[PDB]
Parts: C-alpha cells; structure tokens; sequence
C-alpha cells in the first residue's frame, strides 16, 4: 500500500487446544548488504577441513531452532504433559519493511529513508538449491523476542574430490538472480504456507521398562538351558559334565528374548576433570580428530558426531562423549573456554533402557568354538549395526535445539531421523531468501561497457513473523505414582534465571530436554 | 490511511443530559525510547523497602485521575447538584502518530521524520500482566487541555521474601512483546472500548444527622436500665442501692440503639506546629516509620496510610494524620519543604456522624468484672474490626484523586473500596500499552549471531483521547433552607485561581471533595 | 462469632461496687461506650452476644 | 506482594510527614515539620488501597 | 498467646475482651420479643455489615 | 500508636496481636491438601462471615 | 469436578509438583515390601502463580 | 520396572499400577464374561524350506 501504512502487525503467542497447540513469533531483523553485492567463491585446502563453494550476496531466514517459537513456559506446559509432538502446517510473513540510505560526509554517518529502494523474496518450494538451513548452525531467531537479529549470509558448498579444493566438471554454481523474485518497497509485504508431511509424533516420554526385564518376575520360563560343562566354580577344572536346567524364575539374564538392544558404534570417552585425561593435542599427526571415531568419506575424515543414537553419560557425570550435543551459557569469552561450567551438557541417559552405552560396546562375542584342548574366547563388540529383532529410541529434542532436517537425496537411507535430534522431512520448511537490490551511485556521462562497481550503501530492517501448527498427543497413562515434571527448582537467586539481567542481557543457563514422562514397553 | 491525512480530531468536551454526563478529554503526547530498547531487572535490599522486578521499554496511558476528565466548573455542576457518581462506559483513541529521527553530527541535533517508522500499540483486556495504574502514582494526564506529557515508563514488581531482593521460584518475568500488538505508522490509528461493570454509586453527600441522634428527641424510650449503684455524686462512697430508671428524654447517650459506628485503627497524631511535636528523626531504629500505625507484611513494615475509613480533622486544623491525603502546590521545590502552607490537606470530618475519629479511639471497653471489692476499670479500645450492626461510609473522592483501584485477585475481600477513594473494579479499565519499534543503525557487513546493540534516535508523538460515560444520581431531597455549595469565594486576586498565571503556568491551589450536599440517615 | 465485653452487674445492691449516676466517676464512664465524634454512647444492646 | 502492588519506576503525587526532627536521633535535634513527596524507592511510605 | 515463648521465656496470654469479626466465624442474632420491636430502618450509608 | 505525642509526650506503639476485618482488607484461603477434606457444612445460622 | 486451566502469560517456567525422591529402596507412593501402602509427604495444591 | 545399574533400588522414573484403578466386571455365578479381538495384518509365516 502506502508509505504511511503498516503492513503488518506484532503477533506472539501459544494457542492451546486440545491435541493441538499453534505458536506464533515476530522478531525485527536488519538486513546488510553480503560481498558488495558480489558472488564469490570461496574455498580453502585442508586435509579434512578442504572445502569449495559460493558465498551469495543473499541472507535467509532461519527459525529452524525450538526457542525461536517456544517460551520456556510453554515448552514446560509441552514435556510436561504430553507424550508426542509433531508439526502440521506453517505460515511465514515478512513485512514492515524499510530501506536505510547512509552516507558519509565529515567522517561521521547519517542514516535516511530510501522509498523507492526495493528489498528481493522468494522462497524456494521446490528445493532448487542446497539446503543449508539443517546443519546445525547460527542464524536462527534469538529466543527472546525483544532482540533484534541480523540475517545470515547466504552460501553453499559442492564436492570436495579428496583432500584438494580444486573444483571438477561435477561442481554446480547457482545464481539466484536466476528464479522469479517478488520486489518489495516499503508499503509492500510477503507471505507464504507449507504444509508439513506426515511424520512420526517425537516421544517425549523415558521407558518406565528396561528391555531386558519384559518378562514377568514371579513365572519361569518353559525354555531349558545349559547351565555347565563342568562341576564346581572354577574354570579348566572339576569333573566334565553338560548339565540342563530349567530357566527359573529370578536369573534373567539366562532369560529367552524377542528383542534386542539397538545398534552401537563406540565413543571415545573424556573426562571433565583434566588429570583423568590422557594428553591429547589438538592438532599435529596425534590430534584429536584421529583418536575420536570418525568416518572416511573419500579420503577425509569427519567426527561421528553425535553418530548413531546411544544412551550416554548423565549431564552431570565426570565423563562425557561426542555423542553429547553441547551448548554454552554467557560465560565464556572468545569462542575457548578451559571450564565444564560455562557449558550446557546433553545426556541420552534415559534410553539407557532400549540403546547400548556410547561409551562401552554393544556386547561381548564369543569368537572361536571351544572344546576339550580350546578355551573359550570373548572379543568385544564395539560397533555393531542392526541386525534382525533390534528397537532403539531416538535422540532427544531439546529447547535450545534443532527442529527439523531434510533427509538427503538419496535412494538409500535407514530410519531417516535426523541425528541431532528432531524431525526428518522429505520435503522440510522452506528456505526464504532475501536481498537488498542494488541502487548505483553517480556514473560517469560517458558509456562504459563495464559493469556498475559503484553503489549507495543501503541496508533493510523489517518484521518477520512465523506461526507453526503443532500436533501434541497427550499422556494417558495409568501409573498410579506421581511423574517427574520439570520445574523450576532453582531456589533463590540474585537474579532470575529465564529473564533478563541486571544488564539487560538474556541468556539461557540450562539444556531442556521434552523427555519427563514415562511410558512402559 | 496516508501521510498527508490526519487520522483525527481534537475533542474535549463535557455534556450534561438527564442522569447523564460524558466527558472527552484530548491530550499530546511525547513517547521516548525507554532503557534503550532493554528489559531490565531492578532490586535494591532495603530492610522494608526492599523490592523487585523489571522495567519495560514499553510505556502506558494513565488517565486514572478525576482531574483528566473535568474542568473545575464541571466538577462544581457535579457536586452541586448530584448524590451520586460512577462510571459507565470507555473510549480511548490513540491517533495522529509522529515518529521522529534525531541526529548529532556537529554538536547540534536536528529532528526529522521517519515516515516508515512504527509504533506498538496494545490494550490488556484479559488483564495478563501486573496491573499499575491504580497504584496513586504520576503519569496521569495533565488537568490543563493545552499541556504536553510525557508518557510513562511501564515496570512491575515481584513477591520479596523477607527483607532481601533475591528472587526465589515463584517470581515472573513478563515479556511484553509475547503479546499480540498492532503496528501503527503515522496515517495509521488506534481505537479500544470498554464497560465498567455495575458498582455502588458514591456519594457525593454528608449526613445531616448524626448516627447516634437517630431518635426522636420529643419522646421516651419504653426500655429501662441501671442508673447508678449507689446513693450520692461520688466513687466508693455512699450507700449502696441498685438504682433503675426508665430511660427518659433528653438523655441521649443511653438510649438503646440499632447501629454501631464503623471499624476504627488508630493513627499518630501529629501538629502542623514544629514546636508541639516530640522530636522524631525520619531515619534510624527510632524513624517515624516506626511510630505511625503500621502493618507488617512477611515482616516489612508499612505506613497503614491512609488506611480504614475514619474521621479526621478539618483541613484547616493543626493537627492531621496519615489517614489524610496530602497533595502539593507549585510552591515547594525540591521535593521536600518545611511548611504546610505549600500543601493541600485532605479532611474526611464529614464522615464524623458515622465514623469513628482516626486519632482517637473507637471507644473505651469494661475489662474487669466489679464487685463490692473490686472497683472497675476501663481501657481505650484503640483498633476495634467490624462487629455485626456497625455502620460506615467511604472515603470521599477528590478532583485529584484516583478514579478507580484494581480489586486484588485474592478468593477474600471485604467491602472492596479503594482505601486512597473511588470505586473498586474487578475488572478495571485495561492498560494501553506503547512503545517506539527499534530501528536498527547502520550494521556490519559479516555476519554475527549476537543481537544488535545499534539503534537510530527516535521518539514519538500524538494525540489520545478518552471519552467516559458517567452515571449520576441527582439530589432530590426536601430539605427547607439552603445546602452548602463549592463555590469560588477567592475573593480578590492578583492572579486567578484554576487558570494560567503571568507566565502561563497552571496550577491547582485547592483540593475540592465532592462531599457539599447533605443527606439524612 | 464477635465479642465486645459489658460490664457485669449484681441486683444484689451488696455485691456491687458503688458508682455514682453522675460526675467523672460516673456510670456512663465504666459501661462500655462508643466514641462519636467526641460523645459517648452506651453500647446497649451492642453486638449479640450470650448473657445472663 | 500486597504490598508491592505499584510500579517501581514512579513516585506518587502524594506527600507526606518525613520527620519533626533534624538529625538520627530521637528526642534531639531542632524540632522541624519536615514534608516530603513520596519518591520512587521508599514503598513502605506508599499509600494504598488495599490493607492485609 | 501474645508473646514468644522460649527455654528462657515462659509463655504469657492476654484475654481478648473485644474481637472483631474473622473470616470463619458464625453467629446468632438477638431474639425477638413480644414487647419488642419488628423492625429498623438501615441507616443510608455506603457501608454496612450484617444489617440485622 | 497508641497514644497521642507532644512535646512533652513521646510516641508509644503496642502490638496488634489479633485485628479483625475492617474495610479493605483482602486475603487469601488455607490451601486444600491431598490428604485434607474436601468440604464442611455451613452451620445453620443466621451470621456468617466469609464461609470458607 | 470443574477445573479452570492456568491461561498465564508468564514467560519462565513455573515451580511444578515433581517426584524428586532420588534412589529409594522403596519407591514411595507404591506398597511396600510388606504391601503396606503409606502416605510419606503431605501435598498442597499451590504451585501455579498467579499476579495479584 | 527399569533397573538401573546393578543395583535394585528404584529411581523417579519407576511406575506403580494398580489394577483396581480400571474398571472391572464383577461376576456372581449366573454372570459370565466375553470379550473379542481383531489382529492387525501381519505377514504369514513361512511354513515351508526353501529348495535351493
């Protein structure tokens, strides 16, 4: 519409209904303009860390993190009482726009309105570029609405061929001046709808049953068993003998099974106190990166981490993985810190009922046949894929973690669910890319062939507003004992956590997981 | 609408129909940008001082107060002619936005327009948040039409446990851009009604009887009563004779009653003459905080001012009390003055017919059971709470009192009548809430994930307006001779009073109660 | 339910203290009275209470 | 808290008795009425509507 | 039970010879007499409790 | 305060042990507890107050 | 039973009622060894806040 | 229940259940009870050995 009219309007909020519950957020961003307005490719050799790409003058919009559109009251109403969680259908709207001329005279910049200046949209539908938005990465909404946040930067990778940067005829570039944009002075405003596809409800409940214990405690079994080849308890001695017995109530690990536990690929374990830790560099021929699991792909090789789901270490224990996502509190400075404090830990413990431990194997095997002159031989099985009869649970989702990934291009995969935790799609969000148009400055009267590399220097701010359908499945069950909840049980505090300081500053000091209720197998 | 269109008009005005009168009260406002954008946590540990809570970047319209909506004529038709008071219905209208830039380049600021700009605007309805306006505080609206006020910086408190500032669990942080707001630029506009509910009127009436005269004065009562134990005029003397007479006209005092005169809470007493008082420092373990009535929550004092419904001296009188309103002229300066001639003392003595005094007593009670060994005794019944059959009447209100209080959220009250006068409200009129919308200054052009901490200079202004519809009860009493009026009895004056002086200053030299017409039991 | 304490007398004239009808010591003093507005007034019957 | 019920930021347009004395302590001192408006910071000085 | 008691204080108690109403609290009402009076008129007022 | 300070006088305070309701009090109820009782009978009076 | 849910706009999390018992030997809120079934804790129903 | 560790003792994550929190049929000896199932479509068992 007009220069005078607002686009749009402020809009937070959770709307609770039964089986469902619809967020909505608004955030203010600024948009600056990314490589002068250039494409440029980027791409450096480093063993492991060779990379190759493009950096794009564009920015997009990531609300791909759960705090960006829950408050951690609502998150607490969420795993509280609910036992499942899944999106449906979601709603992107950016408006309010304003372009900003700046100019400097004296040595000192002035800021003014530009009105004709345009700012450039469009959301990819059909996935025509690469999808950056599930790695992992910053950019996304801060959690506190209030805060005013930048637009990342645009940019992509392609095929690295071994450990060399150098691109081959397989390397794609992709121009975005190159899909149909919307253009968009200040009076205008961009919407967009998806449509989430049918995914498996997250289980925010812990098993109440561990997988080896099913059975009933009081029967016995029909099954039979060997118990011995020899009389006494010492081994290589006694009289040889096989001897049978009914499998009796009270030893189960003896006990016949349906299940078994799920697959396992061993973790490197470290200690939080620095004594019990081995001196290990951080680069060199010795560096860490060798002595943690990793994979090989092409040559290279990347830490399995998280890796495949396993139950690990309590966020509070002295050891930990890379099988534990970590997150940081204010504290550190500088992107280092020497201090297991400043740090958020994420435990897996709770499917220490279903899953083998990261850090100590699947099992032990049995790797020769014995007999009268052989002893009998275990090996460890540190890593151990899926084999018919396994169950596993998945990882966790946390409050300060990742909603959704897309699943590859692939014409394999296994139990697509991402392994950072949340919600594999086939099709995800899409990606909503940005810019701000480029406006020449004064040219020269006489024609020049060359292209324009004089240009105002602009950038954009405006509001963007996300509403999310959630699908909730609420807990039913019939244990008698009351649950564990989360709650705030803090004590008393100088200042309040999950609110802003003294200063003003908002941060978040705990890793919220949605796992507090409890389901039986 | 456009740039170039004004999105209203200035109405003020009072109009006066058959048990009816609506005012319209129109006013410019000026909104800066408050804690620079910046939730802030506020606290100090100050023994009974102690307190809590956050300070907002938003801001919020107080018309709470009688003067806002009338001129002193109007307020004179009210109080000359009617019995009775309350409100009914509300409109408030927020219009003709004005964002401006400022800048400093030489030294020396210069202020523009930001056309592109928005405002927030909400109204609480649901009354979600802590609820402030009631609290007798500044930021009112000015009486004088023509003056320009700034608008409030909007903050709360919080529960204080014992005598220190830190928080426990129980504490709330409210972020109020969690809420949905409309966005306004200048061609914009906004609009929110409202319905009081049903409340008793006041009464704008002093009792012309007494409560304890009720009778009739010509006549006997037909109940009888002891009227001395002894023969003669002295104590302990004389012969001892039960001695019962029927209860005669023209002594009153015995006279069997229906009714009791209201709760009483003692108040210190203190003389508008320095050298009558007893010499109380204003701090230490002997603070006049310690001796005036106090009540004591979770151990922290607090002045019991003004308390329960009392009689208290005329405002002329040398002595007063806490349980009298004080208001100031322009005189003072500084906040602090040794003198009450730059005061305006607030008397309650019209409510001396049916209520106890508040320096006083309630009465004196018989504490011990006499007998022909045992002389009786009598203490001073300080504070006495309502008993079956008392009667009272409320606090008046005045010109610049509150209008209304918020109704506590609590599962008991008792008779709830704001304390500082007016009308209780379960629901009250709801907190319209604005702020300036960030505009981010100019940014870098590498991206960072941490939140922008550069802002443009701005501030708003407008125009609000508020449209109260009035129920009134109008005198229809047979009373003979002439009632007293407000009248204007200033006499001659260098300068008149309830207008702008030689230097165009207004102010309000008086305070008018709405207690002129009487009323009989 | 409330209470406000009467004074207790005797019709025996030989168990009561002596209390003139008029003075400063005088019966509306030691009663029970309410204060308006600086006068007292027996507080007869006053609130229900249990008696005699 | 009942008694918190205010907004911290803002004083209020009502005055108050701070002392009618100078100095910290009681009983000395010259004997002055000294008045006051509420400011922000004091909330145990506050009128208010509501009693416990 | 008016104060605090403690291993060096010993427990004190006052009468309550006037107490107010209090949130529990039931009572009855004066009985009605055949020479007494069928009714009052309530004072007009805006306060008043029980108007028995 | 229960007295009336001058210049020969000196305030005095005592303690409000038990103070019943007076206009503009508001409280809050004893909680319900999982072990507790769910309801009482009003008794059948006349007066009551606040028949929690 | 009517139930009124909690609408609060309260944006930190709220205290909640929460097994934080740790490691028993014997769970609570369950029978016993024996079969006895025992109440060990007593249960209020104030945990949600709420703004005066 | 989930035993955790090598040792016995329950943690907040263990569940209780009582089946007389469900509802029953209850049956003299004229009553009888019945009840029916659908199974889900599940693939047939192999009954046969494969012949290369």
């Amino acid at each position: 519409d007009g220069v005078g009219n607002a686009s749009g309007d402020w809009h937070c909020d959770s709307t609770w209904s039964e089986g469902r519950v619809t967020t909505t957020s608004t955030r203010t961003w600024v948009l600056p303009t990314y490589n002068n307005h250039l494409y440029l490719r980027i791409g450096t050799t480093a063993n492991s860390n060779t990379y190759n790409g493009f950096s794009t003058p564009w920015g997009y919009f990531d609300f791909n993190r759960f705090h960006c559109h829950f408050s951690p009251r609502d998150w607490q109403r969420l795993i509280n009482n609910n036992w499942g969680l899944r999106p449906k259908s979601m709603r992107v709207k950016i408006f309010n726009i304003q372009v900003k001329e700046v100019t400097t005279s004296n040595g000192e910049t002035t800021v003014a309105n530009n009105l004709t200046s345009t700012v450039q949209i469009f959301a990819d539908s059909t996935y025509e570029l690469p999808y950056v938005m599930d790695a992992g990465q910053e950019g996304s909404f801060p959690p506190f609405p209030n805060d005013v946040f930048m637009v990342p930067q645009y940019g992509y990778c392609g095929v690295v061929t071994g450990k060399n940067q150098n691109q081959t005829d397989r390397n794609a570039f992709y121009c975005l001046e190159y899909f149909p944009s919307q253009m968009l002075r200040t009076g205008n405003n961009f919407e967009v709808s998806y449509q989430f596809e049918k995914v498996p409800f997250h289980s925010m409940y812990a098993h109440s049953q561990s997988l080896d214990r099913m059975m009933n405690p009081l029967l016995d079994q029909y099954l039979w068993h060997l118990q011995s080849t020899t009389t006494g308890n010492s081994l290589n001695q006694g009289t040889a003998t096989t001897t049978y017995g009914k499998i009796t109530t009270g030893d189960f690990a003896y006990y016949r099974k349906n299940w078994l536990p799920g697959a396992c690929i061993k973790q490197q374990k470290f200690s939080k106190n620095a004594n019990q830790n081995y001196k290990i560099p951080a680069s060199g021929g010795d560096a860490l990166l060798k002595y943690d699991t990793h994979t090989t792909l092409n040559g290279r090789w990347s830490n399995m981490a998280p890796g495949p789901p396993m139950a690990t270490a309590g966020a509070g224990d002295s050891d930990f993985s890379n099988s534990q996502l970590i997150f940081a509190g204010p504290n550190p400075s500088g992107n280092t810190t020497t201090s297991s404090n400043n740090l958020l830990f994420t435990s897996e413990e709770e499917i220490a009922t279903t899953n083998p431990r990261d850090t100590d194997m699947f099992g032990q095997i049995a790797d020769n046949n014995q007999n009268a002159t052989t002893a009998p031989h275990i090996a460890n099985l540190d890593a151990m894929g899926i084999v018919p009869g396994m169950v596993w649970q998945n990882r966790d989702i946390y409050y300060q973690g990742p909603i959704w990934a897309k699943v590859p291009h692939t014409d394999g995969h296994f139990h697509p669910s991402p392994l950072m935790g949340g919600f594999g799609l086939k099709h995800p969000p899409p990606q909503i890319f940005i810019k701000n148009t480029p406006v020449p400055a004064n040219p020269n009267t006489t024609f020049s062939a060359a292209r324009i590399n004089s240009f105002l220097t602009q950038y954009s701010t405006g509001q963007v507003a996300v509403q999310i359908d959630w699908e909730i499945q609420k807990e039913h069950s019939k244990r008698w004992n009351p649950e564990v909840q989360f709650t705030s049980n803090y004590g008393t505090q100088n200042s309040m956590l999950w609110a802003p300081d003294n200063a003003g500053n908002y941060h978040e000091l705990r890793a919220i997981g949605s796992r507090f209720l409890t389901h039986h197998l």
